[PDB]
DNA sequence: TGCAG
């Protein structure tokens, strides 16, 4: 097939902890992120710390979407299905039986060109100390990726909040599974979405660089595997207001479907 | 000196076991360290009977009349009060409450400020409201003032991040005085045998949040310790916490 | 008034 058809079957997702906990300049840094799904026109998008109404915001302003969250209140999850590009199937969240801030899995099953796709998120137990919580949310969401129906993609993206070892830990990642990122060649470039001597949103008294936000992808087990295409943290321009959008920078990536 | 110095301790006045011995051991360290500010949480009122009878050189306030409550202590001839007053927190199911006496410290305004937040574990959403509050009234406080609170927050992991982390200006003095692990756990039920429980917690619930004055140069921590791990003569600790006891470059 | 690594 041509040039054309093939980068038109490409998928594009954002995965972005919005920071929806930070009540500053919340407003003008949710129109940020409008902004930015304007450029670039993503079939899914990911996020993470929405609250209801940055969620509302968004439900207002991005008609062109489908929209699922992660729960009604407090803070939570949410994915986004562009309506010309991706068909909605069905939708579940799977709890997490022992997280003490409302972590979950969010789960769509979807039909984009032509084949059925398992979107998740989550965003896993905060902080270092909680590595024993965060560990035992990974291998859930792990597992789910293994069990997804045979036939379909999987692509995880969310904020893990994980750290040095933690994967490594836990035996790694299971065959058939791969980390975007170190696919596409572990690259420094795009290494770090937590970097809080980059970013300024918030004030720090140590400065830290963390790979919290990661893209986890299956193929078919029934197909030919697909690849990831490219991948890009966005978000590091400031706003009008003089803050960035989040204390993350978001993920755009796309592949080769 | 010119250094300002605070202890801050929950006292554990729920536990009734040696509470006289426990008292008198507070005061024993009181009158070793004859802190500026004494921040206290859990006191009752037969602890703070016996406190004002002995620690005569500091002015009492309270944060309730009966139940357990929190105090603060001045010492009078370092500080000079100037008002007090109690915040309260609409939706607590414990009686907990926000206590703030302003000050002057030769000259220099304090706004000193104590509560224990909501207790227990699955508490955090009451909590993390109550920290939001402190959190403002920090934020709020005269910009003349050096702002200190010291309390028992019974904080965990992420209550603080979840809330939007410490707002700019405030800093939390463990973590400006770099994370040191030595004064990092101040309620460790393997170190602290007063509460019989067959598991190993170590928490970090005791914590000081300093804003400076805008008109004054920063203020910044000077040093830290945890005190009260040694028994007394009765064989138990001063409290089931630590206390934390800690001076200022003012 | 149930950790951290
Ligand atoms: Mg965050
Ligand atoms: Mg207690
Ligand atoms: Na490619
Ligand atoms: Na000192």
């Amino acid at each position: 097939t041509a040039k054309s058809e093939v980068e038109d079957s490409k998928l594009s997702i954002i995965s972005w902890n919005v920071d929806g906990l930070d009540t500053l300049n919340l407003a003008d840094r949710a129109r940020g992120l409008c902004s930015y799904l304007a450029l670039y026109t993503p079939d899914v998008v990911f996020l993470q710390e929405l609250i209801p109404a940055y969620v509302q915001y968004l439900k207002k302003r991005a008609v062109s979407y489908l929209f699922f969250e992660g729960s009604d209140d407090g803070y939570f999850t949410g994915i986004m299905l562009r309506k010309s590009r991706v068909k909605f199937l069905e939708s579940e969240i799977i709890c997490f039986p022992t997280t003490q801030m409302m972590r979950n899995l969010l789960i769509a099953q979807v039909t984009f060109s032509g084949q059925k796709l398992y979107l998740m998120t989550s965003h896993l137990e905060s902080c270092k100390n909680q590595s024993q919580e965060r560990t035992k949310q990974l291998r859930v969401v792990l597992q789910k990726i293994k069990e997804a129906p045979e036939d379909a993609i999987v692509i995880f993206a969310g904020d893990t909040n994980l750290r040095d070892a933690e994967v490594a830990n836990v035996g790694g990642l299971p065959a058939g599974v791969c980390d975007v990122w170190e696919q596409l060649g572990k690259q420094e470039h795009c290494r770090y979405t937590w970097d809080t001597k980059a970013n300024s949103n918030k004030t720090v008294p140590y400065v830290s660089r963390c790979r919290f936000d990661r893209i986890f992808l299956r193929s078919a087990k029934t197909a030919p595997p697909v690849t990831p295409d490219h991948m890009a943290l966005i978000g590091m321009e400031k706003l009008d207001c003089g803050r960035y959008t989040s204390d993350h920078w978001g993920i755009y990536c796309t592949f080769n479907t």
